[PDB]
């Protein structure tokens, strides 16, 4: 825009991903003991939950976030539900197959984290096929 402006930052560092099995035993015993920059979600593949976390960081540092954390961030974003109650209703942790994200400076080290101490099924990741990430790239961007 006007000449002397930043210098607007693009990148919201790292973003670490898995598709996992989730018993509802599993769902309870992960929040109770873990409370940072991660999510759990039930999503259709990979790209889109990817895209609602880009969203939600960006959402989140810019003061422009309809939640006030980035874990109620990607649940509002990933439903396009405003409403947290209900965003969780759609895409909120469910048993069976979910993806556990995780960002902020220790990403990594924080999705294995969870992986190994709950001992946790890993499943292959599942990309979105072209037609579902055009669907929701237009409904989160
Ligand atoms: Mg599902």
């Amino acid at each position: 825009h006007h000449h002397g402006s930043l210098e607007i930052r693009t990148k919201v560092g790292e973003i670490c991903i898995s598709k996992v099995w989730l018993t509802d035993e599993q769902i309870n015993k992960l929040f109770d003991r873990f409370k940072g920059d991660y999510q759990v979600v039930n999503a259709e593949c990979a790209d889109k939950v990817i895209f609602a976390t880009i969203i939600a960081i960006k959402a989140v540092k810019e003061g422009r976030s309809i939640a006030k954390t980035v874990p109620g961030e990607i649940l509002v974003r990933l439903s396009g539900n405003r409403q947290i109650k209900e965003a969780i209703k759609k895409v909120g942790a469910k048993e069976g197959e979910n993806y556990i994200v995780t960002f902020g400076e220790n990403a990594s080290a924080l999705l294995q984290k969870i992986l190994s101490t709950l001992e946790i099924k890993e499943l292959e990741l599942e990309r979105c096929d072209l037609e579902y990430a055009k669907k929701a790239f237009e409904d989160i961007a």
